[PDB]
């Protein structure tokens, strides 16, 4: 275990609010903004509006003409923003040599399920309409956002939309039931959750937690593009990625599950201090480029 992940796990354990104190949503949202990493000075950003949502084109240097990534941020379907993800998305854009469309999709509880999925699908549609070819496209996201990558793909497929060249969910939350064994077995190692149940409750607002667009681990994934699934060994969401990979394989989809030793939830986000975060970002990008060369 690198000295950085040890130092980071310690820092995160010190920061965390104790088991089952209830942090108000607006407090959680402000907290996340306030501690957001600043994107590198060479990331260029352009504000756009897409599907009635704020968005930024986020462009590292080296980006190729005609390529784009639809990026779906994490935050449990209740928090997160363009601002909280711009740093990490800039790096992914760097690694992939493609611009990213970073979407401020609708959040719960103000906009419950399925609003987020409507927004991702419509953004994908908007990309297609702008003239990006599906083979020049990828979709990626982290956490809630990683589940939403999959939900958008299934929904788009159902609506006759063509599939992109790849999708890359990062530590996806693909099952709203939160019944997976790893919530028990990986809980001590995972410094990043009745908290997550409140998030599901707020997003679902009474909807079936097994609805395929909420919980794509229960979805028919037949026809989906090649997948890279990144997940940390030390996270409560491990089984989400493992079962996602199973479902994908069974449904005929090319899937690559990478379980990173010692890593925590969306460890990519800590790329400034974590060499493994930088490495996993580079890997994300190489895979997008592999699939665009195919």
């Amino acid at each position: 275990a690198g000295p950085e992940i040890v130092k980071l796990k310690k820092i995160l354990r010190e920061k965390a609010v104790p088991p089952g104190t209830e942090v108000p949503l607006d407090v959680m949202r402000k907290g996340m903004e306030k501690v957001a990493f600043k994107a590198a000075d060479d990331i260029q950003v352009e504000q756009v509006t897409v599907a009635g949502c704020a968005a930024e084109w986020v462009r590292a240097p080296g980006c190729q003409a005609g390529k784009a990534i639809l990026y779906l941020h994490g935050g449990g379907y209740v928090m997160g923003s363009i601002n909280t993800h711009r740093s990490m998305v800039g790096e992914i854009s760097r690694a992939s040599q493609a611009a990213a469309l970073l979407l401020d999709y609708r959040l719960a509880p103000e906009h419950p399920f399925p609003a987020a999925v409507e927004d991702g699908v419509a953004a994908y549609r908007w990309l297609l309409d702008q003239g990006f070819k599906p083979q020049h496209l990828s979709i990626s996201g982290d956490s809630a956002g990683g589940g939403l990558v999959l939900a958008v793909l299934v929904s788009a497929r159902d609506q006759g939309l063509p599939m992109p060249a790849s999708a890359i969910p990062i530590s996806p939350w693909a099952d709203m039931t939160c019944t997976n064994d790893s919530f028990k077995t990986r809980a001590e190692a995972d410094p990043m959750p009745g908290g997550i149940n409140k998030m599901a409750a707020r997003y679902l607002n009474g909807a079936d937690a097994k609805h395929p667009y909420a919980s794509p681990n229960f979805a028919n994934l037949k026809g989906l593009p090649p997948l890279l699934i990144h997940v940390g060994r030390d996270e409560v969401l491990l089984d989400d990625s493992i079962k996602l990979d199973a479902k994908a394989k069974a449904d005929g989809v090319k899937s690559t599950l990478e379980i990173w030793d010692d890593m925590i939830h969306v460890w990519h986000a800590f790329h400034p201090m974590l060499p493994e975060g930088k490495q996993a970002i580079v890997r994300v990008g190489e895979f997008m480029r592999e699939q665009w060369a195919a």
